[PDB]
């Protein structure tokens, strides 16, 4: 058996070589996830949005590693005080899969670390919130399921680890997670069919087609938590959908606080991660909490939905 | 708070009355259950349906108080030696959601408990298995997500328990659920689409349209495991639909196992089950293994389906 | 593996055969055990003495079970409205080893059992509670140490039991407690020996002196908990006494909530339970909180200091 | 709430403002004291001294910061290949209190840390691990017992921490532990009293005498276990002693693994170690496992002891 803290220690090639930021950076993550774990697996015993949104921030200002954070629940950046020497910035959806928490179903928690671009010392400012996912050093989820697992990569890989209640700690559990040869899941919220891009709808009825030459139709999947969705498709192949609607022209995921994350561990899997015609992680941010339309996934399934919206633009 | 134990205790006059039997039918169960979620709280850390059916079974044994078992996993019946003085008889799906345990996501145990028809003494026959769901006096479900549920009626109602892992014990946390007055989630595989009966096809088309004085279109959440799906639905309202198709002529669930407990809690919840066309609970079984079409969940959802596939005959 | 209440099935023949009752006996005291448990493991995160107190007293009652009882905390005996139908009555130490819980060293829960003798369907009275150890139908310990168990008997054996947090529950560990054949650890506070009996003082020399023949000098072991010390004495052999002292002119253990019960355990164990001249389990109780010297343990250790009182009387 | 991860951060003044290092040390000490707690909680369900051993051992070298170790289950220092580079050396006692396992009795791990002499890069010598206890940069203990709890320092008070098997973690549950102003409890194996040396059954008598002025006669305790007993002492007041005898010459307790760590932190708290003449942390070690009487606890206690030493000589 190997834990977290002692696989960063082995892995001193990852993160730039600041093996000792890594730990502390990841053990304010596990902190949190182990709170809101707590909250979670107690809930019968809005509301878990926010605390688990306190947790993580407190969690974070208490390793002194972080200057400040952005969170989907908050309107602004927090800039931690007496943190102004930190040079790492981190974006956070603390609790992602909100209509789930009251049935018992998954959710769970991402983050994505940047190295600050403004002066030390100094405090920090939007600039260093608004980067391009390509210039993240760090992404990860935390998945709150039948076990709670936390998932990160640094640009090598990506590596899971199991919660053990027996132990109080985390351990590997997969050094190398990859997406299979190929996939025959599909993950959208259907019920938004009529207002679905055009080319998206064409690939739906692509993978109802059958076609036992090229496993379809697909199988389809959808628990409402991008973070359980994306975790599913990584070990058995899929794709996750979430395009543009009339309740959401721009789509509904946040691009810093959900997409870009996603994406980075999504290619570091060997995934594709696309808004439908460019890739996620080189797009500009333009404001904090600018969404994005956003197909993540087995490649050949993220291409083809890709070839359906140039085929059939304009929904 | 409140144990299950306890409640079971406080509720006398359910269960016929007595009492004393109910305690050491759910005893087995909740073993069971306790048993399982630790080795799926530890997955990480085809195989655990087969663990689950004998932790099962042999938790049933060891009270002493039933006669035999018919397991979804198990070809013939069990018969319990040295039990022939039993008169209780369950049949069980040890592990609905086979295809979650690899990717974390929720699963569940069913249970449904009939009293025997075969004279005390002598060993158990299938015609203590092939009573109509009906005759059920008790049925159940165990739920093991971000938290461990278990769920169960007896004709009074659905009462849910959730276990604290920080005593080892399940406390009550709502004593009647009730689905709301109104649904507005479908739960179903649109991959498996163009096989649909045209009936369902036209549902689906239903629940896709834009009419908001029916909060119209509905959402879409599929996770893949009847049990999680039901429990959301019944919490939030919404219908669970498994129709027939080419894969499965008369539907894929098991109508003993899975369709006739989840129909006897449904509609202790104010809900109702039905195949598309009868009600579930009146179906009279043929063979141990008889597969059925199921449509669940709150009434006039259900009612929509049946109406459509009257409009609609003949795929 | 086998649970407590597997096991309570399994013995059928102890507890007169009215199983049923006895697992609703013991089901309240492991609920406390556990509730306990969970505040004493988490107590740095005349107080717990109180909690303990409550929760053993409401989870007696929950079970709808015994008809009243007898704490060490409490100046009167308990009834319990709507339970006049009950049987059964149990006196309770709820909480030994006050001056423990403060710095993390073992504690313990005693209880004791007796059938009522005053008609039922009328309420219980102290003559329900002050019968002769010699007539309790169940006795037995929770001990909070490194790890949590329950120990108890019916007349048939003492049997063990470890609760196990990873399931929740509490497993046999051994069947068939038995001291060893002979003791070499003696247990009291030899703080207060210029006021012990003389007799005792004797004993206490005769454990130092040396003589490998007979494995002496013993060792000193004593916990200040009666129930580690117990507990321990009887896995490895030993002795525990508390005589008559300045502050204590008849002992300062309770003949009812804590000498009888631990004196049934030992007497089934094969050991043996005295207060230096008779048998602890033969004397008439004459008030519910009359105290008495104690001396328990192996056979001939308490042998022994029985004989030095004979040969010097008087302190 | 606040962890030992968050302490040892706001806590930049403590261990020569290394603070990166002290968390990876102490990291390793609180992982082997969570699977060794594992171990011990379900021991129901010579042996587990092999398991510590190795357990902390392993834990220690894969934070890839400590040089080698020395512990009292080893008859040479272990030196850890890959680790040259290291600057720390590590003594430490496994499972003090191996009679305690198997009766449930509190047992803990003791650990001292220093920072070695010899030349980095090169092998660790005994010459590292020869070092007198004043030189220690850090020392402390883990106790399993109804609860376990981490203590430490590194010489700006005695810290302690308890887990909260709930979450998973260390939280500080005291900040600053110090002796109370005077004590009333002495902790011996009396069983050895006839080969105590003259001016320790002195002592004793000493203790035993009736003069309410100054608390006594005081109060005998004695649990088995030096860390147990050490914890309760420093909380409540009180003196721990284990003078040579018989069967240990020169005493039981090793001078490194034992004596020093605890008499570090006895005096961090306001107490006094000696070995009943000398300052324990001042005596210059001859040998690896060389052994020392020990007396250690509040102030005025072990100068008494020291006393009746002094005008009682020669055993
Ligand atoms: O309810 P909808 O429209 O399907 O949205 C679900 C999506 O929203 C989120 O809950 C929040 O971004 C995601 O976790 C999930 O994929
Ligand atoms: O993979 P499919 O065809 O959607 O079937 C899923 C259904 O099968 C089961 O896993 C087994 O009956 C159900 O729990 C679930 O609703
Ligand atoms: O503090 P003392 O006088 O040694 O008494 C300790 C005894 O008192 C109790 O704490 C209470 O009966 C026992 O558990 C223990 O054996
Ligand atoms: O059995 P004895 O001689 O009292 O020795 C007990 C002492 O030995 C140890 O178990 C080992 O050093 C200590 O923890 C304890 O204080």
């Amino acid at each position: 058996m190997k834990t977290l803290g002692e696989f960063i220690v082995e892995k001193q090639h990852e993160f730039s070589h600041a093996t000792g930021e890594l730990t502390a950076l990841l053990s304010a993550i596990k902190l949190g996830a182990k709170i809101i774990h707590r909250d979670i697996n107690k809930a019968g015993l809005q509301k878990l949005d926010l605390f688990a949104n306190e947790k993580l921030k407190a969690a974070l200002k208490a390793r002194d590693i972080v200057a400040g954070i952005a969170s989907e629940e908050e309107d602004e950046i927090v800039v931690f005080e007496g943190c102004e020497h930190a040079k790492y910035v981190v974006l956070m959806d603390p609790l992602d899969g909100s209509s789930n928490i009251d049935v018992n179903v998954s959710v769970g928690t991402i983050f994505s670390i940047y190295r600050r671009v403004t002066p030390v010392g100094t405090p920090v400012t939007e600039e260093d919130f608004l980067q391009p996912g390509n210039k993240q050093v760090a992404a990860g989820y935390v998945v709150y399921g039948s076990s709670t697992m936390l998932v990160y990569t640094t640009g090598c890989g990506v590596h899971a680890f199991t919660y053990d209640p027996s132990l109080g700690v985390f351990c590997l559990c997969q050094e190398r997670m990859r997406f299979p040869e190929k996939g025959k899941t599909y993950s959208i919220n259907e019920g938004n069919y009529i207002k679905f891009p055009n080319g998206v709808k064409k690939y739906i009825k692509f993978c109802q087609e059958e076609d036992k030459s090229t496993n379809r139709p697909y199988t389809s999947r959808y628990i409402g938590s991008l973070v359980a969705d994306f975790h599913r498709n990584l070990l058995k192949g899929g794709i996750y959908l979430y395009p543009s609607t009339a309740s959401h022209p721009d789509g509904k995921l946040r691009l810093l606080y959900e997409c870009n994350p996603m994406a980075f561990l999504a290619e570091q899997a060997g995934g594709k991660a696309s808004d439908g015609k460019e890739r996620i992680l080189d797009i500009i941010p333009e404001t904090l909490h600018q969404r994005r339309s956003f197909f993540v996934g087995n490649d050949h399934m993220v291409e083809d939905v890709e070839r359906f919206i140039r085929e059939f633009p304009d929904a």
